[PDB]
């Protein structure tokens, strides 16, 4: 396969590439990374960051999950996760935009103490209130009537919420509190194509439990 | 005119804005925004930031100036500020998300005490090494021969290494340090665009001298 893809098994973001190409129709060749021993392929492939994922095409890679987004998108047309339309291009990017800066809060929420656990559950939730009123509103996904680039992105709210749910013990998406945002997750975790294509669900939980665990 | 900028005479994010609108030749009415009481108009069209810039076309709103200016590159083609080969875009778009995420770099380094100030110092180096390296290179401009909107993005490290080094006192893009970088700057300040399209210096430094003082 010319297509490479050099991902971690518990990565929402080497899970957003493998959701593309797999929408796409586009094969490709997986290689999992050890992040303490890192190949020599990925640091050549990603020396500003040494991070996954590291997409690769025709020999020439790509690092940043976005980024990569985007290429896919303008390489394979076909099947479009982005509107045609540059008014609606720019408020998918926009809510992108919003929830690359916005993930922050969720990884603060995952490592907060006894004390201010209560502050660090408010500020996501208003986060995801914010999401819901003026980005989801009554559409059944980001993309309308199917998922888009604005749902790929989005799986990593949904990582965090459920892990988090799990493992920290408070639950920061109620259907009472926000039920089209909660119809939203469920419908999203129901498509076929993110079914088939996610960490091992106790595998991933006892991993992000240990990861926890460190930070005391 | 159609086209509308709510800005503020001070920033580098509504100055981006500006400088695409007129590479494209696009015709715009300019208003001035005080932040400390904003109009109906900035509050409605930007709910989610309360922030300039906010772009109006057609009467709608645009919010954050990176996702305005590829609206304005997928509205007004001509002039192209971005190239048409996939991977090259990519390329374009990994080089503004890094100059995103690395700007809070420069802001505590603006805001750093007499303590840690030489260590801040040396991580806003460390970030234009790497621009210079693996971003700009041998080329004249991060967009070739002329600049595009990767020059028009990196337009905030020359409006923060200025005013850093003339209230600050320190001088992170030294020639002898980092050659190409400097000369880069240079050119970048030299474009008639550029040159006829910036906020006061003079001005802008009494202003950004006073919101230093304030954090103390
Ligand atoms: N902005 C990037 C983030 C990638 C990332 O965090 N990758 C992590 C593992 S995923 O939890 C990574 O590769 N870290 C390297 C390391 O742990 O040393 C993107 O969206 O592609
Ligand atoms: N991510 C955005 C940042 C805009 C911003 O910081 N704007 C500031 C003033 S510029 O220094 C702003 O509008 N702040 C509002 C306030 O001070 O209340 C962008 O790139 O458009």
């Amino acid at each position: 396969a010319d297509v490479k893809l050099h991902g971690f098994w518990a990565s929402p973001f080497s899970y957003r590439v493998i959701w593309a190409l797999k929408l796409k129709g586009v094969e490709f060749e997986y290689i999992e990374e050890d992040l303490a021993n890192k190949s020599e392929l990925l640091l050549k492939y990603n020396p500003v960051y040494k991070q996954i994922p590291v997409f690769v095409h025709g020999g020439k890679p790509i690092a940043e999950s976005l980024v990569i987004l985007e290429y896919i998108e303008e390489t394979w047309p076909e099947n479009p996760l982005l509107p045609t339309d540059p008014y609606e291009r720019a408020m998918a990017r926009f809510w992108i935009q919003y929830g690359a800066t916005k993930s922050a809060a969720f990884g603060a929420l995952f490592r907060a103490s006894g004390e201010e656990l209560e502050k660090a559950a408010k500020e996501v939730v208003e986060v995801l209130r914010v999401l819901q009123e003026q980005g989801l509103g009554d559409k059944k996904f980001f993309g309308g009537d199917s998922i888009n680039l604005v749902d790929i992105s989005y799986g990593l709210f949904v990582y965090w919420l459920a892990a988090i749910e799990d493992i920290v013990g408070v639950k920061v998406l109620e259907p009472s509190t926000l039920p089209r945002l909660h119809a939203w997750a469920q419908n999203f975790i129901e498509v076929p194509l993110i079914k088939e294509n996610h960490p091992d669900n106790d595998k991933l939980l006892l991993h992000m439990k240990g990861v926890r665990e460190k930070m005391m």
